[PDB]
């Protein structure tokens, strides 16, 4: 049964690396330049890149798409423009490797856009933004509402607060909550709530139980609660819609 998307890929990848090394006059390219032995070769180019690095990046899982994969692969090609010359026999070998990959991910694309979407199934997805944006705004428009909030708004300030980093060992706060929103973390309230609720957790620690400043972020939790029931019906069908959607695309790629 199931098999991770980013293997398969990284798999394909790796057998496309072999298959260039394979090609006639291609070792300049295979390891990064040695600095001993061209020394000047790094006060040229600034982002080097050579066949072995590009496997160790496929082996650290880098790539979660041909694209990414393939603007590597491309920089070999661009420096050996810079470095040897824009139509210098060593700049033919390096694109004759880039060659031979287009025709590989070409062969292969149907495969390779569905490795993609399960990797990646949430990237551009409508429901995810939409889910998002609702979250954000209950965090501008009701959370950060609450009176004498602020304090919560970023994080603690060290300067101000010197023990705080040392009591607490998870902080939290709602900018932090609002990046993540940005970047597209959370899937479900579910995990939106885990943040908000450590919030809360952090200054009963480090407060105290019965501080004003428990108080408020008592408050906080509280109003972040009541909305999202007040949205939940809406907030059900964006959950349904993306969780599917992740298994959709998961499926898809072992059949």
């Amino acid at each position: 049964r199931r098999t991770d998307p980013m293997v398969t890929l990284s798999s394909i990848l790796e057998s496309i690396i072999n298959d260039m090394r394979d090609l006639p006059n291609t070792y300049p390219f295979h390891t990064p330049v040695n600095a001993k032995v061209v020394k000047d070769y790094y006060k040229i180019i600034t982002r080097p890149m050579d066949l072995q690095t590009l496997r160790e990046n496929v082996r650290k899982r880098l790539y979660p798409s041909r694209e990414e994969f393939r603007e590597h692969l491309e920089l070999i090609v661009k420096n050996s423009a810079t470095y040897n010359g824009p139509k210098h026999s060593l700049t033919q070998i390096s694109q004759s490797m880039l060659d031979l990959c287009d025709e590989k991910l070409k062969e292969k694309e149907d495969k390779l856009a569905r490795l993609e979407k399960a990797i990646n199934p949430l990237l551009d997805d409508d429901d995810q933004v939409a889910f998002s944006f609702i979250l954000d705004n209950i965090v501008t428009q009701k959370m950060m509402a609450v009176p004498d909030s602020w304090p919560f708004h970023h994080p603690v300030n060290k300067k101000f607060v010197p023990d705080y980093y040392k009591v607490i060992v998870n902080p939290m706060d709602l900018e932090t909550i609002r990046k993540n929103i940005s970047k597209h973390k959370y899937q479900s309230r579910e995990s939106f709530l885990d943040d908000v609720n450590l919030i809360l957790a952090n200054s009963v620690k480090y407060n105290g139980p019965e501080s004003q400043y428990t108080k408020t972020a008592q408050e906080i939790v509280n109003v972040c609660y009541q909305t999202l029931t007040e949205y939940d019906e809406h907030l059900t069908q964006l959950e349904k819609d993306i969780c599917t959607a992740k298994e959709a695309a998961l499926e898809e790629a072992e059949l």
